[PDB]
């Protein structure tokens, strides 16, 4: 009739580097001990799977990607208590073992039981829960959700709303809350403040966003394409620069505007150059500025440690500093409540199917978002 | 009589670079509306004041240096309120004109109407209080307590308890509250944490006496020096790592001391390298580092972004976060206590007449901070 058992779907497996995802049949074992296993009703797609593509974001092949998603729960393993089959749920990919050094700490958020400081493409037990005819393919983080069902650990779930669409709120998973945290908690923005946000991309409209409901009164967007301001402008940002209308460093620009520069400045590209830039656009004397991304690629950035020493502040955070299992759920809720809209972010729906077609869009143009559906 | 007219004293002049003070003969001008005439009673001799011999720390010469002392009110110009003839003082090297951008901010400390971004090296009004001879000399920061006696702006000057011992206190001027304000206002230590401090002199004494005030349950104090390592134990650190006793990188021993990091770190030494370093051992989910300190002719460290993603935080700072004009009595107020000590800090007693070999136990050397009596 059900589960309790192997299951057979498809999965887009990436078997080699640089190579496209082949749509594979594959088998997901039965949860163990204090795991959960999640039928996905939609998974989006962002940069980070892509860099694994391209060997950029080290992790063991073959693996099935995907770390942004929602779903709808279909069976628990031994000892699972915060689901029950038919929840609407969402993996997450930065854990919360709830009692590690991190996960007690009042601020921190980068769980100790994460796969991405030295990815193993296990589960928690060092164990696949996936296998493509005989051989065994990896999961990605703790997440794996490029595939009509995966299978992941109690710490890496979160139960939602039953009413939530899932084909929207899958956002919550990584893009919108990583931006929408940089503002509201990492940064902690303060209402009647100034806020630069150097990259107007999706993430980028999500701290816009956070700035917003921060209760911010000025938020600059910079972005050298005209084309992304007015989404940007419609979701929140007061003003739109694109450096390369001006004849002087957008530093200058910027500091000039915000007549002594702006109190908060996010850096949502991931360039080095805009991240010495972001630094020197924030108020000398008490500018924060946060770092929402990095690429995994990324060498050393040249930097004057003068400017710290007027009394700047420099962040960076993983999944917009949020406690995973607790905030994800609020996000929702709050979603839900009318609070902030995800939809200018999703400019692109599509079957699972076409996922390379998806990885298309995003790898070279202008795709906000494109959410996959199972 | 007394004075409301010029005064005739003697000066430590630096006429040209590099080259030592000439004690002279100078006239001072009497307080115009809302300068403070002042006595100095003692002057300690900091780092920064030797830059500006060197050319380092580029400022209008010649001049008149010094900006960490204690003296006693002689007279006060037009529209004085905050302090009255006989009262003691301490000359603020960073202001409180208490009205601007970072004056009216709840964390700011770098008051606007400073004069170590774009040095003047005048008063408020852009005239030198100072002559020697025919020629007008220069100010230093707002203070130039190189001299028995010297002119300052009312947002300048902290009025102190009457029963404070000048001689001692003089340290809250720079060194001391430079230090222990990196601990409690800056990194804002919290009690039971570690924490580490690169550079074991005087500042570097004085943060860890911060982190001690601060409630702090392990001080590691790193130099290489053990020499250094006694005065620092005594006065709170419980710990002491000299680098070039182990085999592999101190971040590392320090990582693996603190099982994942420490708290919060201190680089007091205003080197790169350990600028970089000081960054790397501290906690990488929600760890602290704060440079107390970077060289006015420092140059551009390299750095791998992804320190910071983590959830790392770097601040910067000068005077040790603290509001000036409103924080430097209470420190008074707390070393009256027998809260702390500044005596472990004061190796060195020299009659001003002798400042040029100040600058020589200073320049090359150990003398943990000299202090020049008038
Ligand atoms: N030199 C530049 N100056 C200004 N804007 C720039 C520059 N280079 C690129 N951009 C803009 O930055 C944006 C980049 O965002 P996207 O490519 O759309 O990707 P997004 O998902 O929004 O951000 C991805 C980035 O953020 C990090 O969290 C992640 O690691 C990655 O580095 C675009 O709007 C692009 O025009
Ligand atoms: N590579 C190093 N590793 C460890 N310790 C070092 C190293 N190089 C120097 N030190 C130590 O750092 C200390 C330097 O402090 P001092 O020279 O005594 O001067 P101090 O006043 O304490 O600090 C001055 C420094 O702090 C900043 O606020 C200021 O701008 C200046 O750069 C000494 O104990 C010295 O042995
Ligand atoms: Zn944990
Ligand atoms: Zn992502
Ligand atoms: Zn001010
Ligand atoms: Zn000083």
């Amino acid at each position: 009739s059900t589960a309790g058992k192997v299951i057979k779907c498809k999965a887009a497996v990436l078997w080699e580097e640089k190579k496209p995802f082949s749509i594979e049949e594959v088998e997901v074992a039965p949860p163990k001990a204090h795991e959960v296993r999640i039928k996905m009703v939609a998974t989006g797609i962002c940069r980070s799977d892509d860099h694994v593509v391209s060997g950029t974001l080290v992790t063991p092949l073959p693996v099935i990607a995907g770390h942004e998603a929602a779903g709808i729960v279909e069976s628990i393993g031994e000892g699972v208590t915060t689901v029950r089959p038919g929840d609407k749920v969402i993996p997450l990919f930065t854990p919360q073992c709830g009692k590690c050094r991190v996960c007690k700490h009042p601020e921190g958020n980068f769980c100790l039981k994460n796969d991405l400081s030295m990815p193993r493409g296990t589960m928690q037990d060092g164990t696949s829960r996936f296998t493509c005819r005989g051989k065994p393919i990896h999961h990605f983080l703790g997440t794996s959700t490029f595939s009509q069902y995966t299978v992941v650990d109690e710490i890496s779930v979160a139960k939602i709303d039953a009413a939530s669409p899932l084909e929207k709120v899958c956002l919550i998973g990584c893009g919108f809350s990583t931006g929408y945290g940089s503002a509201v908690k990492v940064a902690k923005v303060t209402q009647g403040s100034t806020c630069a946000v150097f990259g107007l991309g999706g993430v980028g409209l999500s701290v816009i966003m956070g700035c917003k409901a921060a209760g911010a009164a000025r938020i600059i967007g910079v972005d050298i394409n005209k084309d992304k301001f007015a989404k940007a402008k419609e979701v929140g940002a007061t003003e739109c620069v694109n450096p390369q209308d001006y004849k002087k460093p957008i530093q200058e620009v910027l500091t000039e505007m915000s007549n002594g520069g702006v109190d908060f400045s996010f850096e949502v590209i991931g360039r080095l150059d805009t991240m010495v830039t972001a630094l020197s656009c924030c108020q000398e004397a008490y500018g924060v500025s946060v770092i929402v991304g990095v690429p995994p690629d990324s060498q050393n950035l040249s930097m004057n440690p003068m400017l710290l020493l007027s009394g700047r502040t420099w962040k960076g955070a993983i999944f917009g500093g949020f406690k995973s299992k607790d905030s994800v759920p609020k996000l929702v809720a709050d979603f839900m409540a009318k609070k902030f809209a995800l939809d200018p972010l999703i400019t692109h729906v599509l079957p699972f199917e076409k996922i390379n077609e998806g990885f298309d869009l995003l790898r070279s143009g202008e795709s906000i978002r494109t959410i996959l559906t199972f």
